[PDB]
C-alpha cells in the first residue's frame, strides 16, 4: 500500500495525512449513523491493523461508542481464538507464525509482522479481518444515532 | 490503483467496489461544495490518470461543472508542455490526463525510479479545477 523507498522499491506506506483528513471529517459529519460505515469502509481500504488502529483512536468524543467497540473486538478476538485451533508454534523454524486475535486486533503483532500477513501467498488478510470485527462494532453502534 | 503481484511486478488494480461506492456517495452529497476535496483527495489516494477517469466520469450531473472542469484539465496539460520541454519516454500534459497514455505507461511513471508521479499531477489539476467549480455552488 504504496510509496516508493531509497533502494526504488514500492512498499507499504502507513495511513496518509490525506486518508485520515477525510476520516476526521466524515467523524465530525457522519459518527455514527449508518452512512458512516460505507465511509470507513472505503477510507480503511488496504489498511494494516496498525492503520485502523489510528483511525479508531482519532475518532473526538463517542465515548460509549468507542467502549461498545472494544468490547465488540475483545469478543472477537477470543472467538477467532477458539475457531482457528493452532499448533503451538511454526512446525518449520524460520516459518511465520499464524495471527492470534491479538495480533489482528495489533496489540502483538508489529507492522512487519501485520505486512508480512497481508502479502503472503495466499494472503492472510489481518487487516481485512480487523475491519470486519470493527463493522461488527459499528454495525451495534449505529442504533444509538 | 497499482499493487505488486506474486512475481514481484507492479500491475493495476481496480478501483475496489467500496471506493467506488464512496465516492458516489461523496458526489450525491457534495458535488462541488468545498467539501468535496478533502473526500476526493482520499478516495483517489494511488490513483493512476485512468482510475481518476474513471472517478471523474462517475460524476452524473454537474454537466456544466464537469465542461468547466474538463477545460481546466486541458488548459493546464498545454501548460505543462510549455514547461517541461522534451526532446522511457517523459509524459506529456494528455498523457498525465490519461487520454494518450496507456495503463502501462501510467504505472512505468509511477513507479520509475525516481517517480514521474503522474497521478499526483493529475490531482493536482482535478484540484485547481474544483476549486474553480466549487464557485458555481
Ligand atoms: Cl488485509
Ligand atoms: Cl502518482
Amino acid at each position: 500500500p504504496i510509496v516508493q523507498n531509497l533502494q526504488g522499491q514500492m512498499v507499504h506506506q502507513a495511513i496518509s495525512p490525506r486518508t485520515l483528513n477525510a476520516w476526521v471529517k466524515v467523524v465530525e459529519e457522519k459518527a455514527f449513523s449508518p452512512e458512516v460505515i460505507p465511509m470507513f469502509s472505503a477510507l480503511s481500504e488496504g489498511a494494516t491493523p496498525q492503520d485502523l488502529n489510528t483511525m479508531l483512536n482519532t475518532v473526538g468524543g463517542h465515548q460509549a461508542a468507542m467502549q461498545m467497540l472494544k468490547e465488540t473486538i475483545n469478543e472477537e478476538a477470543a472467538e477467532w481464538d477458539r475457531l482457528h485451533p493452532v499448533h503451538a508454534g511454526p512446525i518449520e523454524p524460520g516459518q511465520m507464525r499464524e495471527p492470534r486475535g491479538s495480533d489482528i486486533a495489533g496489540t502483538t503483532s508489529t507492522l512487519q509482522e501485520q505486512i508480512g500477513w497481508m502479502t503472503h501467498n495466499p494472503p492472510i488478510p489481518v487487516g481485512e479481518i480487523y475491519k470486519r470485527w470493527i463493522i461488527l462494532g459499528l454495525n451495534k453502534i449505529v442504533r444509538m444515532y
